[PDB]
């Protein structure tokens, strides 16, 4: 079944029927540009009832000389490049002005309007340095930590947020604030780890598709979006800038001492790698669209630069694991008994994967070798592998995750990377790896990252985000990239020499 | 010695002692202050004669308010993240504005001054949107062809050049134009080839380190970099944007019929993989530095994606290969004699790498499937050793090159995709491709270019650039890398079942 969701990971955050009400969301028939949905905050923002708007066509509302460029663009298929649209809305005789942000999703033409006149606004000059020098900084970064600290310093400067951090996910979707720029007010989260549940699975998948979100104030009544009959099905809002956010995450931000936020998905190889997260500890922050997408852009630049700087690499060992491998291959090549030819290679075989223990099961007939004992316990380990898959190279940093019968062993302090030699799948190779104990600095108590109501099943976020030092056992140090090719390569060589052996009969 | 350099790889293009006169090059003593070199075109660009500039501090000519922010910047360690410098030059009592491009090379601090236009909100927004729309368009590129396509369209859109092409180097450092954006006006260079003497080694070694060069006009007068007594030794100008370029290359551009030029290096795996190259056919192109580097950054993103996007080339052919593989790995299951399992789907094994012939030598006997060399195919079956396989897949379209006897049968196998199955190297799988006449469109006879003066001992580039077809003989259609890959995966699949068979008997 693979994975494996929980109570958070089920909420449907993409169709709440409601938008954040500092702006107005509409959807327009194509090609009529007739309004089928409007949001009930329309009189507060545009000066019209919802009633008035529905079934009416957009051109009726717009000051007559900007009808042509707006309508032309709304039917353009190159629209995502055209945001923001200049929107002048005329009631009676007087004008108001909006950032129009149009998009299409699941066959709907959605248009959101952000009041753009009486504005926060940012001077062009710091908008100019943030994207021009921003670009220059990320390009000149010498390592990942310069890349990160350039991003947050630049986002903070351009937004004037109280806090801005780089948040990096891990293989289990825990996260960790690995860089930060802040005003002295806000408490520093630099160093903290957060549970994978602060950004649950449906959120995470959304932010892989939509890369930009802002909550300008966490205190608002949602504006319901009306529609006229024939469109009662809840409208998809994945890509709506104004979508109402999961109110329990509003609760979360409350307990985190933060009154506004903005985040930006960071992407590597197509999956979510981390966030740019920004916080205002007190005060709303209604950041104009233009400033946001400049922030999104520094995001997309930093993402694309990950590999070319996160690849500070490890430019040896690889070469020598290649050289260790050559050695093990040449020795196996030469004994008629190559299982005993690899077990005579205790140090070359342990050091290939940086394992501190190994075991070889073949025609019977286990031969342990390193220091990871089990032996009585290991016969249950090995053809537990024999059951439902251990193909190709099995690899884990916490064997007590997949086979918690290891909890009682030395644990994944006797740490496993394995495979089978023949696909008749009963000849195995194991590797074992000692513990890394590691103190880990958590925000609040991960044990209890979620609270429950009265007497009530509804969930709530933790009230405490203060440093809480867990110590972690089971886990050892990560199996690096180069360690699992080395394992498949040695698998490839066992297969070759076995095949050569039998060609010799 | 490797290369082996005809009559061009001498001319130290890095020390010409002259620049392109649309800008002014300066050299600055350090710590701070005082001008040791300066180009003679100062008065025409800048106001002052070099005689007045030389020996004096930079401040003396900088408008006083601008003076300290700028000399704080010229003292930074990483000037790169500050370019362009805002240089406000006060002459008489009028302020002329320049882009200050600063760097250090060989303990010498070099300030080039290019005339600047003062930025303004609206045209910056459109530029920023273009760079940002270019950046994502490359990330969303399906394959190399598309990556190349988006790149040339995006560079042209920013620079307004008449032609932007992707020039791709092959193995002898010849070239090919593999994609092009252009004003249909200009004659289309798409598909042409250009000999490696057009970009000599010390040019490419230069461009391996400096990824951006522009010649805003070919017809121009090298303003010489004059200096102070005690500084008269050649100035290393390898990283200067104004460094006057080798004058034989300007006649090349003249002869080629190009008035202005811009090129950007492309880097795969540390080595020069190609250029982005741009021309103006008549008229000039003084591209501002901000736009120039934004093009360079798209080049850096393109470099960063070459492997990934090329790895997804022919992404239907791959589907079709993988299901042919799948098909072959099953029909080898119902037969203990896997060899004839591959001889039933001889049409499948032949379509797997698009060959018209194949051969399996297994346990001393050879099975022939398509059109093959004569039954003396003991031919290249015995002959081999150094390279040859060793392992894994041997792949050529010039089998007459390495293995000369095949000239007799290039009508049926001028190309050879082959591997061995075991370390004993008695068993092989061979695929054949016939000769294909093939014609290669050069850019005027590439036998010349290695050209002399009167013929006095001077060098000179070709005169005609008309399509000059070469009819290459003795090759098959080139072997695609998804085909080489398909042979790799079959080869180890054949191993896996070669074991499993013998292994259990
Ligand atoms: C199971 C319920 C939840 C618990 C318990 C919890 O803690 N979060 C739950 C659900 C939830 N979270 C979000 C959105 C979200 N969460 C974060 C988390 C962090 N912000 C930070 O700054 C840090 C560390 C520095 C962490 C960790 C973030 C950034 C976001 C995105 C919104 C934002 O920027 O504030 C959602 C979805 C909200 C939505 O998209 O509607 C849910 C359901
Ligand atoms: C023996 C000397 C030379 C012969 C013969 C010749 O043909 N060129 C010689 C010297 C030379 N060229 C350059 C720089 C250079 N050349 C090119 C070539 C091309 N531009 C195109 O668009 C195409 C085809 C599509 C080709 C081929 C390019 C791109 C460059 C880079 C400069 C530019 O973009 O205009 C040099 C070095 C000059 C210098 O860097 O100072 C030399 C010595």
């Amino acid at each position: 079944q693979e994975v494996d969701l929980t109570n958070c990971d089920r909420e449907p955050i993409h169709i709440p029927g409601a938008i954040q009400p500092h702006g107005v969301l509409l959807v327009l028939s194509e090609p009529g540009l007739v309004l089928t949905h409007a949001s009930e905050n329309a009189p507060a923002v545009l000066g019209n009832s919802a009633e008035q708007l529905l079934g009416a066509p957009l051109g009726h509302f717009i000051e007559p000389s900007v009808r042509e460029p707006l309508e032309a663009d709304l039917r353009s298929a190159r629209l995502k490049q055209l945001n923001p649209l200049k929107v002048v809305w005329r009631v009676d005789g007087v004008d108001r002005f909006f950032d129009g942000i149009a998009h299409r999703h699941q066959g709907r033409l959605i248009l959101e309007l952000e009041p753009s006149s009486h504005r926060e606004a940012v001077p062009f000059l710091s908008f100019f340095h943030a994207v021009r020098d921003g670009l220059s900084r990320l390009r000149d970064a010498r390592d990942l930590q310069e890349l990160c600290e350039a991003v947050v310093q630049e986002v903070r400067g351009l937004t004037g947020f109280d806090r801005a951090i780089i948040y990096r996910f891990d293989a289990e979707w825990n996260g960790s604030v690995i860089a930060e720029a802040r005003d002295a007010r806000a408490d520093p989260y630099l160093g903290l780890h957060f549970p994978a549940s602060d950004i649950p699975r449906q959120a995470r998948e959304l932010y892989q598709l939509n890369w930009l979100r802002i909550i300008p104030t966490i205190d608002y009544q949602p504006a319901r979006v009306r529609a006229l009959p024939g469109h009662g099905e809840p409208l998809d809002l994945s890509f709506s800038v104004l979508r109402s956010v999961s109110p329990i995450h509003l609760e979360y931000l409350h307990n985190m001492g933060v009154q506004a936020s903005m985040s930006i998905s960071l992407m590597k190889d197509g999956k979510l790698w981390g966030l740019i997260s920004c916080h205002q500890v007190s005060g709303t922050r209604y950041v104009p669209y233009e400033v946001r997408t400049a922030c999104e852009f520094l995001g997309e630049v930093m993402s694309s630069l990950l590999a070319a700087k996160e690849g500070n690499e490890d430019y040896d060992q690889r070469i020598r694991a290649k050289s260790i491998h050559a050695a093990l291959l040449e020795r196996m090549a030469r004994e008629v008994d190559f299982v005993s030819g690899l077990a005579s290679q205790e140090s070359g075989l342990l050091e290939l994967v940086h394992a501190h223990g190994a075991a070889i099961h073949f025609h019977g007939r286990t031969t342990v070798l390193g220091q990871a004992p089990s032996d009585e316990a290991l016969t249950g380990l090995i053809e537990w592998l024999g059951s439902r898959t251990g193909e190709g190279v099995f690899c884990t940093d916490r064997l007590a995750r997949e086979y918690p019968e290891a909890q009682a062993f030395q644990e994944v302090a006797a740490g496993l990377m394995a495979f089978s030699m023949s696909r008749g799948r009963n000849n195995f190779v194991l590797w074992f790896r000692p513990e890394a104990v590691q103190t880990v600095n958590w925000s609040g108590n991960p044990t209890k990252a979620v609270e429950f109501d009265q007497g009530g099943p509804r969930l709530h976020p933790r009230k405490s985000f203060e440093l809480w030092k867990e110590t972690v056992r089971g886990r050892c140090l990560p199996w690096k990239a180069y360690e699992v090719e080395a394992a498949s390569e040695l698998r490839r060589s066992i297969i070759d020499v076995a095949l050569q052996r039998s060609e010799e009969l």
